């Protein structure tokens, strides 16, 4: 077994992956039964593993809050780094949806209202995540992980390209992941905090009808649609709420100009308590 601090962790222990990064479960060495997950270097990336990691531990350090993945401890040297990050008994938010193939327009409040309050943190601070998606969206319930999923906790993970963008500037990075990249930023066009909502509204909308909003075969495929029409018509259903209808039309604007911004996001009737 591998020790990093006072944290243990056994690889083929595997909860999540990615193209630059590992993660396993773990737990204190003292305390067993507390449960860790440990992030590592994916070795096929190595040089750019580092890096990411390295990113997200100065981001993390900046960013607590009961809606954003807990980074209890940490090793930096000149050959590797390790995260010692929240463990979350519920999984990912792309396992729940494989599923519970729907959920609740309460649920999905639910959910919203508790990403709201993170990214609340990440705008006041001035730093925009750029990777939302299901499988950064972690589930955690303190009833028990098949308790009511109206008591379960989310938090959003993986902060590895995270950065600050000051308020009159714009970002031209190309990161992400192509389903859930606003059209700005899938273009190579510049963009802002305003990308991260596009992102959010389509995790939404793919909670509500269990598909994304706009289909397509390959990314260059969705960059063409998204050239093609320089108007967007997301489908919504007829038993959709009204709150929930305006939330998803303006929060999937193509121009990022007319998408909704974050205080009126932060205040919208649907995240209101029913
Ligand atoms: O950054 C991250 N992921 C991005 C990338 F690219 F690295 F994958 C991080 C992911 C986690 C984390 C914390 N708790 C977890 N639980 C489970 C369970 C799976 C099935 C059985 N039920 C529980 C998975 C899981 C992952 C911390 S950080």
């Amino acid at each position: 077994t591998e020790t990093v601090g006072k944290f243990e962790f056994s690889r083929k222990d595997l909860i999540g992956h990615g193209a630059f990064a590992v993660v396993f479960k773990g737990r204190h060495r003292a305390a067993h039964d507390l449960e860790v997950a440990v992030k590592c270097i994916n070795k096929k990336n190595l040089a750019k593993s580092q890096t990411l990691l390295g990113k997200e531990i100065k981001i993390l350090k900046e960013l607590k809050h009961e809606n954003i993945v807990a980074l209890y401890d940490f090793q930096e040297m000149a050959n590797s780094v390790y995260l010692v990050m929240e463990y979350c008994n519920g999984g990912d938010l792309a396992d729940y949806l494989h599923a519970m193939r729907t959920l609740s327009e309460d649920t999905i409040r639910l959910f919203l209202q508790q990403i709201a309050g993170a990214m609340r943190l990440l705008h006041s601070k001035g730093i925009i995540h750029r990777d939302l998606k299901p499988q950064n969206i972690l589930l955690s319930n303190p009833a028990g992980r098949r308790a009511n999923p109206n008591s379960i906790r989310v938090k959003i993970a993986d902060f590895g390209f995270a950065r600050y963008l000051q308020s009159n500037m714009m970002a031209a990075t190309l990161c992400g992941s192509p389903m859930y990249m606003a059209p700005e930023v899938i273009m190579s066009q510049h963009y802002d905090g305003k990308a991260d909502l596009w992102s959010i509204g389509t995790i939404v909308y793919q909670c509500l009808t269990g598909k994304a909003p706009f289909q397509a075969s390959s990314p260059q495929d969705l960059r063409l649609f998204y050239e093609k029409n320089k108007t967007l018509v997301p489908t919504i259903p007829r038993e959709t709420s009204a709150p929930l209808r305006q939330l998803l039309l303006a929060l999937l604007q193509r121009n990022h100009k007319d998408r909704m911004d974050f205080d009126e996001f932060f205040h919208h009737p649907f995240l209101d308590a029913s």
